């Protein structure tokens, strides 16, 4: 199943954190990377007193189940010193977020898919669109349309 993963980092040299993530991800069992988007520098979504983010999107083919994929990505995060912080949107070495999991819709204790609020987030939407311009969400909403009917800010490349 094609799992679209969003990679983010704005601490401990984002480019290295991201390359690391990309190596571990393909190292995931029964999985391989179809595609990776470009590397983008994006402004913090919340508080501004932190560095810009490196953001990317990956198409990972995987035979793992959704929450099984989460155990794996979360290991990698932990491996990259990502810290559980109280308040959201503060900075962090690594984020591996499952944006979409095939065409599925998951609303479990641990997993919400498609990722909460991702339809309002250019740092998630632009890389994704780069690698799947033809993508349609489970509710039928088309990605190219979503990106067309609001002038979401253009991404600068990292
Ligand atoms: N430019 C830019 N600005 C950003 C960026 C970014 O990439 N780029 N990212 C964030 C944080 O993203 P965001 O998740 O909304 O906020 P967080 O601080 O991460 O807070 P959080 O997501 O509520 O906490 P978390 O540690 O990410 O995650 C807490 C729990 O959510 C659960 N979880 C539920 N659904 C998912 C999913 N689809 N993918 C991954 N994890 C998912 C898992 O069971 C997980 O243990 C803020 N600003
Ligand atoms: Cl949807
Ligand atoms: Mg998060």
């Amino acid at each position: 199943t094609v799992a679209y993963i969003a990679i983010g980092s704005n601490l401990a040299s984002p480019l290295e954190q991201v390359n690391a993530a990309l190596k571990a991800l393909g190292d995931i069992p029964e999985s391989h990377i179809l595609t990776v988007s470009s590397f983008y520098r994006t402004p913090p979504l919340g508080p501004q007193d932190q560095p810009d983010y490196l953001n990317a999107a990956v198409a990972l083919e995987t035979s793992l189940a959704p929450e099984e994929l989460l155990n794996h990505t979360q290991r990698i995060e932990l491996q990259q010193g990502r810290v559980r912080k109280a308040e959201r949107w503060g900075p962090r070495t690594l984020d591996l977020d499952i944006m979409l999991f095939g065409n599925e819709v998951i609303n479990t204790e641990r997993l919400t898919v498609p990722h909460y609020d991702m339809k309002n987030r250019g740092f998630m939407l632009w890389p994704l669109f780069e690698i799947a311009p033809e993508l349609v969400f489970p509710d039928g909403e088309m990605l190219r349309q979503i990106l067309h009917t609001r002038a979401f800010d253009k991404l600068n490349k990292w």
